[PDB]
């Protein structure tokens, strides 16, 4: 059937008849009424229970062995459905198909009827999921802490060619996933104030919220190693929200414990983007103060916990612990660290400091102003005030670090702060990452260097050392072997099967590229996927499309420096032409554009708008018949993305040089056997140099020809002057052309690009749509296109999250991957 | 061990290893890391899954019989813990108890963790799920319908000597028992508009609110009958509550969310009180709207949803539905029976409203003026428009047929109407339920009466034949079998087991009255009782009590028609008496006080401070050695009431005459072995009848003598100026005696008892302490005690809920009950 394990005799009974005690004593149901959803929870709790007794062994494990710990902290787990993945860890997915087809059920019908784990906005939450894969997969004694929305990232309707945010109840049904582990609660603390008494302050009268963990597996790839993603849950105490007395009413105050609860109830959707909201700033210290409690209580333990020196010394945390911050957002960790360490342990401030400074590493993932973290004073005095100390004493000495080092540098100074006067003061969240963490690092060679020439030069001149890089990868299991067993079946026809755990191995399929037989199948099952979702497409969208056609598809979500409007302008153009040469052959092209766009970003919604008015005038010109189709891929998720990802031919990497910190997206799209169109950002840089430039498709200006332009200065009107095909596009945004009944229906994106665009699109307009004719001409050779094809897949092996997390693993946490299997699943009952 | 079953050797076996199976795979833990918690949980899984199969064999035998339905609606199902409850219907105990002995644990121990299913107050909601037990072990399609409540009646806190009421978080560990039923969800509406449009009005604009059932499993006793319990939690839209567009804040949206959802938060902690909020109003409609909807669903399918006439014909809709109105809460099931069949299904009225009376029948549960609901047309207008329209008209219709029947009775007209005139409009909820069902019922023969000959009345004057009785009862099983193993073990031994469901037979023990070996074993089961109580006593909440003294308890909720004042003014008069004559000889008494008081009864929590300032002194002064104790028991509650009942001696029933609609704690201190002193009300009126009133302790004023005095006028001063006991307590209240520090403390209750005692406490305390001194000279004689107390419990059977259900089955139902054990549960899968 393929290499989704083997459909051993014993196991697709075993299976069959766990599946039939679920429906019964699990789901209390009869055959007679048990519906597609029903059997998907049977299948579901039936997969779950080969995993736990490896769960129990392998945490065990960890507490005999004792290892150096890995605690992966960030406010964004975008993990997608588990059950498929689930299989294909366990070498479980064809004795399941076998069973379920010998209880007369499709198993892909049921996989379908799974909801997303919609824990993240895009990038950073998908890099997070596919890291604890990775870890898990290297054996490393790793957990990922975060918070348990009970609202993930919300659903996303295109009503009217608008889109409609309507919240996302992922747990209406329940999560056969997780356990939650009440017995584990901890408490955790807000406002109240700072007492400074004889020996130590302390942190007085604050409103005290429960933190609830719910754990759930995490298993390798075939190693019988499950470790654990600990998701936090907000409580209200029954005590003093209900128990500060004298009049308010019982009722209400009974009522009034959704307040405190509210703390996990929605992940904010702003990717990229900055909100200085109360709300978040709870989530942010709400995971990070649980998450170090359950740090510390295990570290207690160890091996400590019984003798070695005796006497808590946290001399030894460093060798034992490791916390990576995802981003700035969980970077009340530093502050809290040292707050437990100095107020409550009692070490001296110095001691406390070295120990936080040698557990503590940071990832940065963006280098946008409008996404950095600057949190107002006033908030973090109301709400933290001991933390507001600690900040400004390590502030204190850290200046005096600086000062030391560039005598009289009186701007570096300032610069340099993690207090930011003017309006109001503001905490600058990365610097006090970067002073408090032994690592520093970028998602991508450029991304990192940018870091340290522009936005953090000053400290890298301070702490060379800090300063590294860890290019970004992706989970091959996901993103190939489960969305993709066509294309992975017949690699390992040739190459065998230990690709999927060292997918460097991808290279041995150079020598086929000029295999007859090899160039064919690519090719099949390729088109094979894009039968597959041209057929969701009608049967869950309802619209037809055309298969042969090259399958043009951008999906990430929407922003100004993605660029999805110069992929508009391209679109338009294509049109324009057919319109002025109807009779002339023009390689047809389905354009497939889909995204999210955060409620706020009013330019984000307008131009979701604008791609389906496109598609509403250019889907329905018969002078253009089936040559081009324009869709908007509506609510783009992980699950969506498995779907189109394996259907497409080009993949649109298109973001203005030196804002994409790396993207993933991207890699996703070459090892499944696309092409791809961009500019030297990012990741994308590091992909052309592993392919080859020739079997690239690169265009537009490089981050040097944009600071020159900036220097000179952007001026779009010179551009609108010299081009008559984008002049023309423009008059027709303009006069409504894409907008009837609504003629300035557009003007905010025709002003924008015009007068404020930040992301120069007219600057790359030219080179792009020339660089679109050049991927049409090699469409056109099926064969030298396939052969291109296979020099991307054959040399993606670099971007796997298995080569990441071994680097961080090495030059960051000090610790060593290691692929061996843990001591089978086998019983035992101690 | 005793005849809580056979231990067979097959079935031990097989009940460790599935204990094992969930520890492993349901708790996901180790025996090396696993709690009592933990242990309880892993069995309540394996109890759970031996009722699975019968509830779903019953459900599905329901289905293809198609008996007449019983509907059981009321906001409150005050069930308690039911692991134990569930090994006891099923004759689980002893393997259960012999298995967990073999994986050694202590079966009590594990027993003790599970959580109270609080949703209820007192009686009301208690009945219910007596009921509910009841009518699974006769057999009855019946269904219990309610709220699923997060938070049940608040757990009481006594600190300084007040309450202090802290949320009942009973779900905070899960609840293994409920199965939720998301894909049965259904809409209910609130607010919106009426429409008159052509053909019909139509309820418009509405704004939506989701009710999600969950399923507790319901077992019959030893006959494999395992009825259905549905209660609805409130779930918000995931549309329009996020939906409704044009600015506002996508995050604020799904915050307020917590706006429909709290519906279904918490239980009004009300016992015979009206509160007219508009939540409680909500709570109303919610489980009412949710209801009939599935009802009638339920009703589609039958044999009609396949043939008979062919037509919805709804004229045996009251032959296949029957839908007991517990109180008028759940009373806007008329008029929404009436909206769906006259707007939904377009039945005239006429022939809907027969269909509605035939279908619905109303208990009555009180008498006093307080507890009666009056809604102000203001809410139910803003509220439930249309059920306010279909309201006026039925009081329309009813109030001509009174005109018709009583020509010219001008003031009977406005008695009898719906709608009460004055301050604000109201609509009487209790004529409402009087009018539109076809039977009406008191709970005890005097409170039936009284109904009759004052109350309702004209109403009876115009429809004599809607009128009924049954007087209440409790279920032997939790209250005999379950909570006194002891008594029920040496009753078995003479007269076998065939009286648990079958209780009349306890009569058989009157042959055994002048037994010696009985009346010693009798004694001797007490005697245990009473010492497991005093050490659960220094057990869970510490300070020492004498076992060998009489047990003189009185434990429901506080009230002042429940007089737990005049207990007090006992209790202090013995305290004076020993004072006066230390070194005379008194029968030493421990008197246990108990019971929850309402959060806004001010009067009510002013007497539980009253109780532990009674015992401050009397339990610390030297002089009175043993011979008195007063013991305020804490968060009394149906696990408590489980502890307390089997161990006392004297039962307090002492609720002024006509004030006590039937009481039910009364009938459970009767069969378990403890003599009562009270007043002819309610049941004791029933009680004393069926013992014979030489075996009982009854005093005070009948009902008769109480009009005489209102008659008269009630002048407390009278009382006050004639017995110098009684002035010597009141000045002790006035003066500080009981209370130093703050010496005007009880003013409030000294002036309410001198100037406005609703329930004329000072004229039943003479007849009270005398008949107190027969108990104590009775007490004495350990022989004759005992002898009366076999008197007792051979004559509680009628007594038990069975009864009380089969009476309503027949007489009101129109059902037949039936023994007959189902079918074995034997695996079948179909
Ligand atoms: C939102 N968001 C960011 O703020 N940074 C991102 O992180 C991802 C993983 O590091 C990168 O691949 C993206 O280029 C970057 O934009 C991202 O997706
Ligand atoms: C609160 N509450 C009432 O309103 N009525 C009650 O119902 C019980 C069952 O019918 C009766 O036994 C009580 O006497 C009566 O007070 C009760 O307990
Ligand atoms: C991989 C992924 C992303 C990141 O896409 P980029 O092109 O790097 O912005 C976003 N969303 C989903 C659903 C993903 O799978
Ligand atoms: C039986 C019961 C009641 C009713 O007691 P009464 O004496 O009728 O008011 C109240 N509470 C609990 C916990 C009960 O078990």
């Amino acid at each position: 059937i393929s290499v989704r394990g083997l459909a051993g005799v014993e196991n697709v009974t075993e299976l069959k008849k766990n599946f039939n005690r679920h429906l019964h004593f699990t789901l209390v149901k009869d055959r007679n009424v048990a519906t597609p959803r029903d059997y998907y929870f049977a299948l579901a709790h039936t997969v779950r229970d080969h995993l736990v007794g490896r769960w129990i062994r392998t945490q065990q494990h960890y507490y005999e062995k004792d290892p150096k710990r890995i605690y992966y902290l960030s406010l964004e787990f975008y993990m997608g459905r588990t059950l498929q993945n689930t299989m294909v860890n366990l070498a479980l997915e064809n004795a399941c198909d076998e069973a379920t087809y010998q209880l007369g059920l499709d198993m892909e019908e049921l996989e379908e009827i799974e909801e997303d784990a919609g824990l993240g906005n895009g990038g950073l939450g998908r890099l997070a999921a596919c890291f604890l894969d990775s870890m898990a997969t290297l054996g490393l004694a790793a957990y990922g802490y975060g918070i348990r929305y009970e609202f993930g990232i919300f659903n996303q309707k295109i009503c009217g060619g608008w889109q409609m945010e309507e919240a996302d109840d992922w747990l209406r049904y329940g999560n056969p996933w997780e356990k939650a582990r009440p017995e584990f609660t901890l408490p955790v603390h807000f406002y109240g104030r700072v007492e400074h008494t004889s020996q130590g302050a302390k942190w007085v009268d604050t409103q005290v919220v429960l933190a609830m963990p719910y754990d759930t597996p995490v298993p390798g790839y075939r190693n019988n190693v499950v470790n654990t993603m600990r998701l936090w849950s907000a409580k209200a105490p029954n005590d003093f929200n209900l128990k500060d007395f004298n009049v308010g009413g019982y009722i209400q105050a009974v009522l009034d414990r959704n307040l405190a609860e509210n703390i996990s109830r929605v992940l904010y959707p702003n990717d990229n983007f900055f909100e200085g909201k109360e709300l978040r700033l709870k989530q942010e210290y709400f995971v990070v103060a649980a998450t170090l409690q359950d740090i510390i209580r295990r570290f207690k333990s160890s091996k400590f916990g019984c003798r070695d020196p005796v006497r808590t010394n946290f001399d030894a945390f460093p060798d034992k612990v490791a916390i990576q911050l995802n981003d700035t957002h969980p970077s009340l960790a530093i502050p809290e660290l040292m707050r437990v360490l100095v107020d409550l342990e009692r070490l001296d401030w110095d001691k406390a400091w070295e120990v936080t400074v040698k557990t503590c590493a940071y990832t940065n993932h963006t280098v946008i102003p409008e996404a950095l973290e600057r949190w107002p004073v006033h908030l973090l005095e109301t709400l933290l005030p001991r933390h507001l100390q600690i900040i400004y004493e390590i502030n204190q000495r850290f200046l005096n670090r600086v000062a030391a080092a560039f005598p009289g540098d009186v701007d570096r100074l300032r610069r340099m702060s993690l207090v930011e006067e003017g309006a109001v003061k503001r905490i600058n969240m990365a610097h006090l990452c970067i002073a408090g963490s032994h690592a520093v690092n970028g998602v991508a060679r450029i991304h990192s260097e940018i870091l340290k020439k522009t936005i953090f030069k000053d400290f890298y001149e301070l702490e060379p050392h800090k300063f590294q890089n860890k290019t970004n990868g992706i989970t091959p299991r996901r993103w190939l072997v489960l969305c993709n067993p066509g294309l992975a079946e017949i690699i390992a026809e040739r190459i065998g099967e230990e690709y999927i755990s060292d997918l460097d191995q991808l290279r041995k399929l150079l020598s086929y590229v000029d295999d007859e037989a090899f160039i064919r199948d690519v090719a099949k099952v390729k088109q094979e996927n894009k039968l597959k979702f041209a057929a969701y497409l009608e049967r869950e969208y309802k619209v037809h499309i055309n298969p042969n056609s090259l399958f043009d598809v951008q999906v990430k979500r929407i922003h100004e420096y993605k660029r999805q409007l110069l992929n508009c302008l391209h679109v338009i153009t294509l049109y324009n032409r057919i319109k002025k040469e109807p009779n002339k052959f023009v390689v047809p092209r389905t354009v497939m554009i889909g995204g999210k766009a955060a409620p706020g970003y009013h330019m984000a919604k307008m131009i979701i708008k604008l791609i389906t008015a496109i598609g509403d005038v250019v889907n329905h010109d018969p002078v253009v018949g089936d040559r081009l189709r324009v869709i908007f891929l509506e609510n783009y998720r992980v699950s969506l993305a498995e779907k189109v990802i394996p259907a497409a031919d080009l993949s649109e990497q298109i973001s203005t040089a030196g804002t994409e910190a790396s993207g993933t997206g991207n890699m996703k799209f070459m090892l499944n056997g696309a092409l791809t169109i961009g500019t030297m950002d990012g990741a994308n840089v590091e992909m052309a140099e592993e392919a080859g430039e020739e079997n690239f498709f690169i265009f537009g200006m490089r981050v040097e020809d944009v600071d020159r332009l900036d220097q000179r200065g952007y001026n779009a009107q010179e551009y609108y002057d010299r081009i008559p095909e984008l002049r023309q596009i423009i008059e027709q945004l303009s006069s409504g052309f894409f907008s009837p009944k609504q003629p300035d229906l557009f003007k905010d994106i025709v002003n924008m690009l015009m007068h404020h665009d930040r992301f120069k699109v007219f600057a790359d307009y030219e080179e792009y749509v020339k660089c679109q004719e050049r991927v049409s001409a090699l469409y056109k050779n099926p064969r030298e296109w396939t052969r291109m094809v296979i020099r991307n897949i054959a040399t993606s092996g670099k971007f796997s999250s298995d080569r990441t997390i071994a680097q961080y693993a090495r030059e960051i946490w000090g610790v060593e991957p290691s692929r061996q299997r843990l001591p089978a699943p086998d019983e035992k009952i101690p």
